[PDB]
């Protein structure tokens, strides 16, 4: 079996970035069953005292998500934070336009907190820019973060909570770009707004860490200009930059070969949306003759099949079982090639949220009052999320190339090596994007400042099938068959496979 | 006468469109006396268990009102509605910055509701957008037409409406244009400040009627392109556009003959006021290559002598002081009879109108304190219009002698419109006769609608166009039966400065 | 001696414009200890039944300040009006972002108003435009201004004060153009601000008088073009349009003699912003073809050493990599400070001159601020409150310029300067009262190193009395805790004549 492809590292080989710990994190929102029937469920058997779902904790914990943005999201153009906090009993009952739900407020910063402290997860935290704004911010700001002696802290400490929440990183608003947000602005009206607010929290505290919300998606008319005018606007108090990407097989109903291999080579149309949000802030920053860069926060990634979408007197539905996609591994691979995108540009790519945690488009589904169980996306992220450690490197692949409708001529390969050179332990993950032929792979792990370890493939014949709450582990990683010959080892990728190889 | 002019309804008359009840609707703001010894007033001898004048009520049955815009008006632009809801001894006492008062708040939504579901009528609901915006009209929204379970609809069943109240139509705020509003905005400000609301409106529910705010006036400067701005940045949301004319009579104090000509012909100035206002709605919808036309909400009409309104350690602001209490020549009446006749020549593209307002305060229904309740001059056009305007509206032939004026051209004489329900084979003529000096007789050949009876024919004139209704002597002006001599085809003769309206089946 | 300079009136004047009692108003901000440990402390062996400092109040009334604007200022623009109304126990503790502390709300609408009607002096109320705007505003008149008998007067009623405040001078937001202030503005964004919020309140009460916030100095990039655009818009509910001018010697640290003449001629920077703004304000009138004139309000001047606060706000904003900060916010600290040298004080004594000169189109002045931040009076913990060197100019031309103000006929040996081109050492003013006889003349000296002997003619008006002269040969001399009455006004020795000495001010008083 003569291999057709190589991953090799040069001699002087430069890494991309230190990994960032941050490009690890997820996205809860106030939708569908994400919080209410996912994290938080009292009448299931596994709920802990505070009623959220250990089984949930666990699969997280497991899943090696570092920091979660909450509560939204469009949920959060409408909501109060005041509604969420204190005592349960309370608290009132409200509605989500969002969504066309009703809010019982059992969930909120509170108690979200004291999830993200068992979960050991750090809260990215977003602000209602749709009905409210600067004033309520800071107070939000205070609340959480305030030392005793003021009166927002003060009510913290008698809520349950005598610590500050240590919240460093904010959304200013959800996007504010899409028709359908409650309170949707113009580029020139969201740039004045973040502006105000961006000032304002970071001279409340200078250690804050600011993400201006980018556009809706690659799609909006306003993408470009969008970043432009509120990036160039805000530059000074902003750190962050958020960027919005969903992918999916078009003709999934059909299974069309055409449009999964398109699907396959979504990380390429994920490196140029990179270089042009990369772009946009590098124009903002020449306008102020700046000397930082604004990082990107991929704030929502994965895949997502989107192609599924007085006169009225009856009460908004609770829970409904909203966006619940059950993954192919087709699907995970995809997203082993994104995050394989993301490392590889982890220089500019500073944070990531792998949107959703829990049931909504998410790697961990939680049946209502049933188990809780992988998707076949859980587990390429799970790899790097444990193993992608120290410096990301940008390796050297001579690969056949597969020719796409969408994207044209694309590599079969892709993949990334970390290395952490005082453990001294490493990885690479690398995918088939092929999706018809099999191709054998060989490594030179050379350049680094070599002993095999635990190696997976993730692969299916049938790469429509996925799992499910009847069969959770129809489709999980699979031992690699990898031969080490001294220096050089190979190994044979089939058509649409994701393999994980741990070094040291 | 003998024959000079006439009415036909043949190849040449043309249909407008079906008669929308919305077009008899009515406006109750916070304002003087309007609501305050106006339809409330828990003194009065025939006050009822929620403190409503039942004189008064009985006169807005008479009138044939379908629907209330509440409660403003520059009033709306300065009030929290929060203030209106719950037990009446618990509400705050504050002033209102429009008409400069303090506003005890006893009349909330909360009442206006009850008023509203004795009266028979429909809310047509405002929310503030000048001290307020988006929170609070979301928030009104749910505790006025929310299913019980959340937090504000079951305030409004803790303040005793258990159901949901059903308020259908509402005005994003009121007249933003104006200087003299409070919060005034931009064109640009107020097309951003609609969008926002109307989509979040139309978002909790897609069974809202909403209406964006048009200009003041004919007369404002930014007329035109304000609703251009505005419909086309909220189309999608959009239901109305509201359009305010009043009308007065500008050498009243000398009499001026001049002056009486042209305000009888200001039905003329509604017309190409109407077309003016369907144009930037037309733009709107081509713009946003939609199909969904943006209706006509008139919710400002009637006559107005405006030139009289003065004015433009403390004191305490008045509560409910007599403002803008006009009493009504005939001539205003006759005026308001054909603007009433243009507004059902195009029942087509307004699908709404609102005249203003109610109860004592530009009024065709005066209530004095402790006294009774009366009819003024302008009452009975519109009761007549409100009651027997069913089915099909029509435009039909007129030809007829022009009279000069000044403000406009040479206009016809004679104005008219033709109601007819088919089904239940049963109409209605409105007619009037604009000149100020010579009469005119009139052939009504009905022949034509889709060939014998006449019912009630009523003529409104007056030898001294000047005479009013007054509270010593309600009715010095009423409808008189009309001479009317069936040949055929009818005929009949209008005296300088009169209103018609003939019952036929 | 050898006279050399001459201020003389033209025989035939034909003043500037009859003294507003306005120019002379000060400004108390939540700032450091300008309330707290300044004008209250309840601990205080002067304080009064409601925690105000009496020595103090001696010392305002003594300095001759008519007018006090409150309470901002950059703190403002984050203040909730209603956390400091109602019973001091329940008023809640709050930050402030402006200058990262925390408020104790202790001090209110409600406590300043009692210290104003101690004082006798005038309120000028400013109101959130920042985390705030319309709502609040007309809350905060009806609660403050409003009859019995409607539900926010009825707690001020209830508060303890039941006839209204009568507040009538008001300022609409605080230094909005400044990318320092909480919520920060472009001009178009601000002047449909005003339009709305000004408009509102004059429809609440004619008598109201309103001030449009201008630029927060003439360094600003929004110069002329803010005060055009937003006067233009909202000109027909608008009285007067603001003015910020601080000054200090950018090179104190060194002693440069250069930095120290560019900042004894600061006045020329205060007559070109005068100029400027009035420009801008005539164009906005002429097109609203209006009748009405916008009058100027200098309601931020003065002297003030702002690089100290500068190098603050960078090591503020280079803690960022450190992390979050866990430590409570400080409660009235010891902020803005400056101990006034005799040099500073003389500048001032300038500008007053110059606003003198000008007041017909300045017809309000706010000195900031009024004690222990950059103060004439300096107030100590649970001890003494004295006099800096910056009281005496201000004192002399607020109890003695009245009448009629004139500007008369200069003519002084020029010097060079950096900042500025070639500018008259001598500068003078006189005010005159036909009604009779008295009578102020004040007059500064602005070279460095060179003294000037002035010849003094009036006669154009239509025996001499109290002279005096501010001078130290350090002009670097200055008034302490510790020895309070170092630097003194000392009598002159004076047609007439009198020598000025190198950086010196002046007053004479005639009849």
């Amino acid at each position: 079996t003569t291999p057709d492809a190589s991953i090799a590292l040069n001699a002087d080989a430069t890494p991309v970035a230190d990994v960032p710990p941050r490009l690890f994190g997820s996205f809860v929102e106030h939708l569908g069953r994400c919080v209410y029937g996912g994290i938080y469920e009292p009448s299931h058997p596994t709920a802990d005292e505070n009623g959220f779902r250990q089984d949930v904790l666990d699969l997280v914990k497991e899943l090696g998500v570092t920091c979660v943005r909450y509560p939204g999201g469009n949920f959060v153009s409408n909501y109060n934070w005041e509604d969420g906090i204190g005592p349960r009993e309370n608290r009132p009952m409200r509605r989500d336009l969002a969504w066309h739900c009703t809010e019982t407020n059992e969930m909120g910063i509170d108690d979200f907190y004291r999830w993200s402290q068992k979960a050991g997860t750090e809260i990215m935290l977003a602000v209602n820019m749709g009905t409210r704004g600067l004033k309520a911010a800071l107070d939000e700001l205070e609340y959480v973060n305030g030392a005793p002696g003021t009166a927002w802290a003060d009510q913290r400490v008698a809520n349950g909570i005598e610590e500050p929440m240590d919240i460093k990183m904010w959304c200013i608003g959800n996007e504010m770009d899409g028709p359908w947000q409650v309170g949707h602005m113009s580029p020139e009206e969201y740039a004045g707004a973040v502006d105000k607010v961006a000032h304002a929290m970071k001279l409340a505290e200078s250690g804050l860490e600011l993400v201006a919300c980018g556009s809706s998606g690659a799609y909006m008319p306003t993408f470009g200009t969008w970043e432009k005018t509120v990036l160039t606007k805000a530059y000074e108090n902003l750190d962050f930059v958020s960027c919005h990407a969903y992918y999916f097989d078009r003709g999934h109903k059909t299974r069309a070969a055409a449009s999964m291999q398109d699907f396959l080579a979504s990380s390429e149309d994920m490196t140029k949306f990179i270089a042009t949000v990369s772009d946009a802030a590098d124009q903002a920053r020449e306008a102020n003759n700046g000397t930082k860069d604004i990082a990107l926060s991929f704030d929502e990634w994965g895949v997502w099949y989107s192609d599924k979408w007085g006169l009225h007197h009856e009460p908004w539905p609770k829970s409904p079982h909203l966006l619940e996609d059950i993954y192919t591994a087709a699907d995970a691979v995809v997203e082993g090639s994104l995050m394989i995108t993301l490392l590889k540009h982890c220089d500019r790519v500073r944070s990531a949220s792998r949107a959703q945690l829990v049931n909504v488009i998410a790697p961990i589904m939680a049946e209502e009052h049933g188990p809780a169980w992988r998707q076949t996306t859980f587990y390429p992220f799970a790899e790097a999320a444990l193993h992608a450690r120290g410096q990301a490197y940008a390796p050297a692949i001579s690969s056949p190339t597969i020719h796409t409708e969408a994207y044209g001529d694309v590599p079969a390969i892709d993949a990334v090596v970390t290395w952490d050179e005082q453990a001294r332990t490493g990885l690479l993950l690398a995918v088939n994007r092929d999706a018809n032929t099999p191709h054998t792979l060989t490594i030179d792990l050379s350049g680094l400042p070599l002993a095999l370890g635990k190696a997976q493939l993730l692969h299916e014949d049938d790469p429509y099938r996925t799992n499910t709450a009847e069969a959770p582990e129809a489709v999980t990683p699979q031992p690699l068959d990898i031969a080490m010959n001294t220096g050089t080892c190979t190994a044979t990728l089939p058509a649409i496979s994701w393999i994980s190889v741990e070094f040291h």
